[PDB]
DNA sequence: CATCTG
DNA sequence: CAGATG
């Protein structure tokens, strides 16, 4: 956690890079493998061998731990931290939208800045126009106190427009949080489920009226039950309009909601320990449902959730304010 | 995993 | 349809 810090760190660098601007898959997928277990190890790793008696820790690696031991540096990082090609990729990617895929595309045709983008808006992809277009509001985290009044807004529209509708705000902004990066909300209907075949209309009515009064400025992408769209409060007594904020809204069956609300309000450790929980519990939890196990190895069948509390229960535990979930 | 692009 | 992005 910190004996090992810099070792995992480089290492990092070194697996992003191989995957971002080479495309080395496997060998970013291997200093990745490295990175986790010498994590995971509990001594003070002080040479090269000494780590390559770990698994995943092969030669190469061991040389390059070696090299980072010996001097507080490393040469190929020291040299790819340089290259303008490879900074480049890592900008550009900076742009919702812009994956390293493209990244590589748009440099190898030379653009490399923002300004390039600019020049070159033809070259973009309506996502990567939004994106471009608001590259500044885009990396700007949502002050709790703003989310309070989007909160505030959504709910209330969602309303008017059905009565029967129940959408809730995921993510930290649930857990706490005093500012996120992002909105994230679940939505349900009692008339969507498991079975039930389809109704688009349940996502789309909502999307619109978001849109009718204004809340919601652009669309990202709409699908049938999950839409990525961009929103704004409204601009008060004009001196002081808002950011653009990153919004998500996402249809389920009534039937799995909890399950999801429980899970995309983490957090991912308190996910976990949860999920471990479970099992000990006899018991299994995704994303969508908590299913009783059987012992033949494995087993299903859809517990009923009506509730974050009827999940707990089942693994009869603590219910968890959505404070304390943290871990 | 769901949506998009091409 | 394969392949990209979030
Ligand atoms: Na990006
Ligand atoms: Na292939």
């Amino acid at each position: 956690e910190t004996l090992n810090g810099g070792i995992t760190d480089m290492l990092t660098e070194l697996a992003n890079f191989e995957k971002n601007v080479s495309q080395a898959i496997h060998k970013y997928n291997a200093y990745r493998k490295a990175a986790s277990v010498i994590a995971k190890y509990p001594h003070k790793i002080k040479s090269g061998a000494e780590a390559k008696k770990l698994p995943g820790v092969g030669t190469k690696i061991a040389e390059k731990i070696d090299e980072f031991l010996a001097t507080g540096k490393l040469r190929k990082l020291e040299k790819i931290r340089q290259d303008d090609t490879s900074s480049s990729i890592n900008f550009l990617t900076r742009v919702s939208g812009i994956g390293p895929s493209a990244a590589r595309k748009f440099v190898d045709e030379g653009i490399k800045t923002l300004e390039d983008l600019r020049k070159n808006e033809d070259k973009l992809n309506h996502h990567q126009r939004i994106g471009l277009k608001y590259f500044g509001d885009f990396e700007k985290r949502i002050p709790r106190e703003e989310m309070l009044q989007m909160q505030d807004i959504v709910l209330n529209e969602v309303k008017k427009v059905d009565s029967e509708y129940i959408a809730t705000v995921c993510g930290s902004f649930r857990r706490g949080a005093e500012s996120s990066g992002d909105m994230d909300v679940l939505l349900t209907h009692p008339s969507f489920t498991s079975e039930s075949t389809k109704q688009p209309k349940l996502l789309h009515q909502v999307v619109e009226q978001l849109q009718k009064v204004h809340f919601i400025t652009d669309t990202l992408s709409k699908g049938e039950t999950k839409f990525m769209g961009v929103c704004q409060l409204p601009s008060k007594n004009d001196e002081k309009e808002y950011p653009h904020r990153r919004i998500d809204i996402r249809l389920i069956p009534k039937d799995q909601y909890y399950c999801g609300v429980l899970y995309f309000t983490g957090s991912d450790i308190f996910n976990k320990n949860m999920r471990a929980h479970a099992l000990e519990k006899g018991f299994t939890i995704n994303e969508y449902t908590i299913r009783p196990l059987g012992v033949t190895g494995v087993a299903g069948e859809p517990l009923p959730v009506d509730s974050e509390k009827d999940i707990f229960d089942y693994i009869q535990w603590k219910y968890r304010e959505p404070k304390d979930r943290s871990e």
